[PDB]
């Protein structure tokens, strides 16, 4: 039976007419998205509902994708209603509905839990950014027994301060008792932190003007760091900084000067992280030894390194290739670089190219059981996703795979991730045998949809066609509707303006904006602009992958001053957590693309292996 009693209790449904869903109820409790309707019609009759058939639904169905926002609403009516037994029977924290959290709150101040429900009005009271209503009666019942002291007053607008709600930060400068003329001076200094040069004007030695000059400090820090250690050096002896703000002060002084390659960071990262406890100074104070080309020193501290990053095959290969550049003759890198040789990402490439030997380039495809393959075909998320599908309603498809995504284990992702193959979706197939950590997969990983035209349009523009393979599974892993949140659209992930330039600069044709999610289209504009950065940085794939994801612009700054530097250090010194990963898995898509398209490509070419500015 080809049951379409569902198209049409959805069009009644839609709005207004819930008489055909009822109607169906038995003649659909086996197709699979029946629960949607059911979903539509209790929602808008929710307030009527009684707790029995509520509690029913999410008793039964508590596997929709949108279920949080059934028990949001409802648990909002319990709580409305004085219904607190039944609000915590169902109050979940991992929802993550802040409101709800303050519902949860007044529960506990009212029903003998003061000294839990302060905790939760602090937790929720120190956050920067405005709260929800229900946390403005929590803070009110708060305030109402003392708890709002002028000291919670002001961190919370420190924080609002620094995450620049500055409205925010005002309404609670003007609720400060004592603090009042200082605490507008917070919200002065974090809108211009420059003003901190009028070191006559900071110098009260109280906590309160310690606060604001710390904030500006660290706000000033991001885009003039030199100027903030400067001020730093006057104000350390001036002003009673905790030992916590001073060293916070340091690290973020010291990070974004390290950025810049400015050796004034590494005294300072020394002394204000000893013990190596802050991850992200540790990484960048190896990061800059190795700018500058100190080896000892960054091959002595990969030796210090804890547990967490010695374990990494990024830090595993500095270690190694720190030593080989410290002592050129030594034999002793060969066994650490075999280590890591065996990994298969782009540090194992890496060490394989410094020991010349192959790459690790397996392409197995997992062995599933056929329980667990009919488990995750059986699973109702996954017939709805089907459903959906079949359907075209892509969306919904796609937001049920995820949503049951989250919850499966590593043979159930697996099997997930070669269903979605199966279908022709790229990206859930990625996304799931990601999340399983399976890596040999290279079928999975790495799609060869529009083939043709890959090969085609890299031939034209002169580039290695596994690069195109490698930018286009970066972009989009081959979802050719993929659109990003800012606009980029398609395969290439072109921006309009890009592709409408591109367009008049090559004389290819271009509709219109719209036409970017049509493959070929994508494809022609994105080889097009593809080998404009490749020419710009002198056909070099490094620096054109990084210009790709920051701009000319940035990799220009990122080459100033630079003479005969080697590429995987300029690369693990990009100043942008996101360009470094974004060019070492172009980098590493390629090779792989290279081995799938019989043209071998390896990790760099002969002329990427040194660049100068």
């Amino acid at each position: 039976e080809q049951r379409r009693l569902y198209d049409q209790a959805k069009a009644a449904l839609a709005k207004g007419n819930s008489a055909p869903y009822m109607a169906s109820r038995s003649a659909l409790r086996d197709y699979p998205l029946e629960p949607y309707l059911a979903y539509d019609e209790l929602t808008h009759r929710l307030k009527s509902a009684s707790n029995e058939e509520v509690e029913r639904f999410l008793t039964e169905h508590g596997d929709l994708p949108q279920i949080g926002w059934l028990k949001l609403r409802w648990l909002r009516l319990l709580a409305d209603r004085g219904d607190w037994k039944t609000f915590v029977n169902y109050y979940d924290p991992k929802l993550n509905f802040t409101e709800l959290d303050c519902l949860y709150g007044q529960y506990q101040l009212g029903h003998g839990q003061k000294a839990e429900g302060y905790a939760t009005s602090e937790r929720l009271w120190l956050v920067g950014k405005s709260q929800p209503a229900a946390c403005d009666t929590l803070f009110g019942l708060w305030q109402g027994e003392g708890q709002l002291t002028e000291e919670k007053v002001w961190k919370r607008l420190k924080l609002a301060a620094e995450a620049r709600n500055y409205s925010l930060a005002s309404h609670l400068a003007q609720r400060l008792p004592t603090l009042g003329n200082q605490g507008a001076l917070m919200v002065s200094v974090a809108q211009n932190p420059a003003q901190l040069s009028q070191t006559g004007r900071f110098s009260q030695r109280d906590h309160a003007t310690a606060d604001v000059v710390g904030l500006g400090l660290r706000r000033l820090a991001r885009q003039d760091p030199e100027k903030a250690l400067s001020l730093l050096d006057y104000y350390s002896s001036a002003l009673p900084f905790s030992s916590d703000e001073k060293v916070a002060i340091a690290r973020e002084i010291g990070l974004s000067l390290a950025k810049r390659f400015d050796p004034r960071a590494l005294p300072l990262m020394t002394q204000y992280d000893p013990g190596l406890r802050d991850n992200t100074v540790t990484e960048w104070r190896t990061r800059l030894l190795l700018r500058l080309g100190r080896w000892d020193e960054a091959y002595a501290l990969t030796r210090k390194l804890p547990q967490d990053l010695a374990a990494t095959s990024r830090w595993r290969y500095w270690q190694a290739r720190s030593l080989q550049l410290a002592q050129p003759n030594s034999k002793e890198p060969i066994a650490l670089y075999q280590k890591l040789a065996g990994e298969r990402d782009f540090y194992g490439f890496l060490a394989a190219d410094r020991l010349s030997v192959p790459y690790k380039l397996g392409n197995r495809p997992a062995h599933i059981d056929p329980r667990v393959l009919q488990r995750v075909r059986n699973a109702a998320s996954t017939r709805r996703a089907m459903e959906f599908f079949n359907r075209g309603e892509v969306i919904n498809a796609r937001r049920e795979w995820y949503h049951a995504a989250r919850l499966f284990d590593r043979d159930e992702l697996i099997a997930q991730a070669r269903l979605a193959y199966d279908m022709q979706w790229y990206f859930p197939a990625i996304r799931s045998i990601s999340q399983a950590q399976y890596w040999d997969d290279l079928d999975i990983r790495f799609p060869m949809a529009h083939r043709a035209t890959l090969v085609r349009e890299a031939k034209n523009r002169g580039l290695h066609s596994s690069w195109i393979f490698a930018i286009t599974r970066q972009e989009s892993a081959f979802m050719s509707d993929a659109r990003s949140g800012v606009g980029a659209t398609g395969l290439m992930q072109l921006m309009p303006g890009t592709a409408k330039e591109t367009s008049r600069k090559f004389g290819i044709p271009l509709a219109s904006t719209q036409q970017l999610i049509v493959p070929d289209v994508n494809i022609r504009l994105g080889a097009a602009y593809l080998s404009q950065v490749h020419s710009q940085f002198n056909g070099n794939r490094v620096l054109a992958s990084a210009a790709y994801n920051a701009g000319p612009g940035r990799v220009r700054q990122w080459l100033k001053d630079t003479r005969h530097l080697a590429f995987d250090v300029w690369i693990e010194t990009i100043p942008f957590d996101e360009t470094r990963q974004y060019v070492q898995n172009v980098l590493s898509y390629a090779v792989i693309y290279g081995q799938k398209l019989n043209a071998p490509q390896p990790i760099v070419d002969w002329h990427e292996r040194y660049f100068d500015d």
